[PDB]
C-alpha cells in the first residue's frame, strides 16, 4: 500500500460503521497530476482500537481489491498506520451505499434499473471469478453509487463494489449468524469453507436487496432463527418485483457446486 502521512489526512463527518470499523468522509491533501496541489474528498475507514488485533485482516481485505485494477471495483489511495491508528483511504463515492440508496430513492427505482446495477455487479463478480478472488462480503451496504440514473441522458446508474471488510473466516460466529443470508450456509458450518461459490450465494442475497428497495432479508428473525432458517433450508420470499427472484434462488443454492458461474448469471440478466 501507498503510506499517507497524518499530516495530509483531514477528518470530518462520520459516514456511519462497518464491522469494527468507524467511517469517515475526509479530504487529503496532494500533489495530483502536473505538480498542481489538490484536497481530493476521500473515505476514510478507521479499524476501533480495541478490535486493533484484526489489524491484518482489516487491510488484506483492501489489499486483495488493490491488486486488481477494475472500473467496478472501488479504489484504495492507501493505509494510514502512523501512530496507534490503522486507517484505510479509499475514493470518495459521491451517492453513497445502495442500500441506503435504494431505501431513499425506492418510490422512483424502476426495473430497467435494477437490471442495470445487477448487471454491473455481476460483472464485477465475473472480474474476481475470472481472477479467482474470492470477495466475501457482497452486500448493497458494500455496492457505491457514482452516478445516478439520468433519463434525460439515457446515462445508466454506474456502481462500484467495496473491499469486504475484516474476513468471515476470522469473525465471531454470532457477527456470523447476524449476517444471515448473506453468509452462505456452508460457511455457517465452518467459516473456513470461504470459496467463489460463497460469492454467487451472497450476489443472490445482495439481488434480493436490490429488489426489495432496500430491506434487509430475514430482519425480523434473530439469530437463533436465522440459523434454524438455514436448517430447515428455506428460500427467501420473492420480491414483490419479482423479476429477478428465480436468478436469485438458483444463486442461494444450498449446494455450493451447483450454484451458477458469473457467465451463466449475466447470460440471465441478459436474457430478462
Ligand atoms: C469507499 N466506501 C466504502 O468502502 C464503504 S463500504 C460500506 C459503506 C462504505 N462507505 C461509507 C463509502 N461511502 C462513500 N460516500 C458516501 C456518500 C454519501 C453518503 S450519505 N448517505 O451520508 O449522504 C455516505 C457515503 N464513499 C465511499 C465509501
Amino acid at each position: 500500500f501507498h503510506k499517507i502521512r497524518n499530516e495530509d489526512l483531514i477528518f470530518n463527518e462520520s459516514l456511519g460503521q462497518g464491522t469494527f470499523t468507524k467511517i469517515f468522509k475526509g479530504v487529503r491533501r496532494e500533489v495530483g497530476d502536473y505538480g498542481q496541489l489538490h484536497e481530493t474528498e476521500v473515505l476514510l475507514k478507521v479499524l476501533d482500537k480495541a478490535h486493533r488485533n484484526y489489524s491484518e485482516s482489516f487491510f488484506e481485505a483492501a489489499s486483495m481489491m488493490s491488486k486488481l485494477s477494475h472500473k467496478h471495483l472501488v479504489l484504495n489511495y492507501g493505509v494510514c498506520v502512523c501512530g496507534d491508528e490503522n486507517i484505510l483511504v479509499q475514493e470518495f463515492v459521491k451517492f453513497g451505499s445502495l442500500d441506503t440508496y435504494l431505501k431513499k430513492n425506492k418510490n422512483c427505482i424502476n426495473i430497467l434499473w435494477k437490471l442495470e446495477v445487477a448487471k454491473q455487479l455481476a460483472a464485477a463478480m465475473h472480474f474476481l471469478e475470472e481472477n479467482t478472488l474470492i470477495h466475501g462480503n457482497v452486500c448493497a451496504k458494500n455496492i457505491l453509487l457514482i452516478r445516478e440514473e439520468d433519463r434525460k441522458t439515457g446515462n445508466p446508474p454506474f456502481i462500484k463494489l467495496s473491499d469486504p471488510g475484516i474476513s468471515i473466516t476470522v469473525l465471531p460466529k454470532d457477527i456470523l449468524q447476524e449476517r444471515i443470508p448473506w453468509v452462505p450456509p456452508e460457511c455457517i458450518e465452518n467459516p473456513k469453507n470461504l470459496n467463489l461459490a460463497t460469492d454467487k450465494w451472497s450476489f443472490g442475497t445482495t439481488l434480493w436487496e436490490i429488489c426489495s428497495g432496500g430491506d434487509k432479508p430475514l430482519s425480523a428473525l434473530d439469530s437463533q432463527r436465522k440459523l434454524q432458517f438455514y436448517e430447515d433450508r428455506h428460500q427467501l420470499p420473492a420480491p414483490k418485483a419479482a423479476e429477478l427472484a428465480n436468478l436469485i434462488n438458483n444463486c442461494m443454492d444450498y449446494e455450493p457446486d451447483h450454484r451458477p458461474s458469473f457467465r451463466a448469471i449475466i447470460r440471465d440478466l441478459n436474457s430478462l
